[PDB]
RNA sequence: UUUUCC
């Protein structure tokens, strides 16, 4: 409907280089349906515009429910890119409908992570490890609560360095004592709380 | 080496 079209859209960002519209709602449609969030028989995502100078999308869903639903992927990886998934920056929340997913995406871990006591800062790492690889280096240490690689706005080359957020704050020390310090060729990598070196 | 339209 004309009315909830801002509440059926979402902006992806970091989208994978040369990603067809196609492939992404194929994802998209499929991830939907796997994790249990789709809420009919049929696709609940309708269209994908892609920009591909600056490098993001916008999904268009069938439906409120299942677009807000969808908000749970943030984070997922696609080609080995963490994808951030946002709302529209006009989306207004309508009446009676909610905001927030009430779903969890088994293994998907969030991109927003919000200083805090714990986030961590990691700092040096190689240039050519994509979001899903240093995702694993951190996972190594105990699950993730949130988790982002920080790129080239306008070459999408990771800058080598990257924040999370562990689920269980004790492992923080943990990935500290294992990583901080750690020399790769010319880099060596700087690990602690954000707010130790924060602008 | 402190997260990017209609
Ligand atoms: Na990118
Ligand atoms: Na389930
Ligand atoms: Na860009
Ligand atoms: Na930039």
């Amino acid at each position: 409907s004309q009315m909830t079209r801002q509440a059926r859209r979402l902006y992806v960002g970091n989208i994978p280089f040369g990603i067809t519209e196609e492939a992404m709602m194929d994802f998209f449609n499929a991830q939907m349906r796997l994790g249990g969030l789709t809420q009919a028989p049929g696709n609940p995502v309708l269209a994908v515009q892609i920009n591909q100078d600056k490098n993001f999308a916008f999904l268009e869903f069938r439906s409120v429910d299942e677009t807000t639903q969808a908000m749970a992927f943030d984070g997922i990886i696609f080609q080995g890119q963490s994808l951030k998934i946002r709302r529209p920056h006009d989306y207004q929340p309508l009446p009676g409908m909610s905001e927030n997913p009430s779903v969890y995406v088994p293994g998907v871990v969030s991109t927003v992570v919000p200083d805090s006591a714990h986030k961590l800062f990691i700092g040096g790492l190689p240039n050519y490890l994509n979001d899903d690889q240093v995702k694993e280096l951190l996972t190594s240490f105990g699950p993730l609560k949130a988790f982002n690689l920080v790129k080239d706005s306008a070459t999408g080359l990771s800058k080598g360095y990257a924040f999370c957020e562990y689920v269980d704050i004790n492992v923080t020390d943990q990935a500290i004592a294992g990583l901080n310090g750690m020399q790769l060729g010319d880099k060596k990598l700087l690990v602690q709380r954000a707010s130790v070196g924060a602008k």
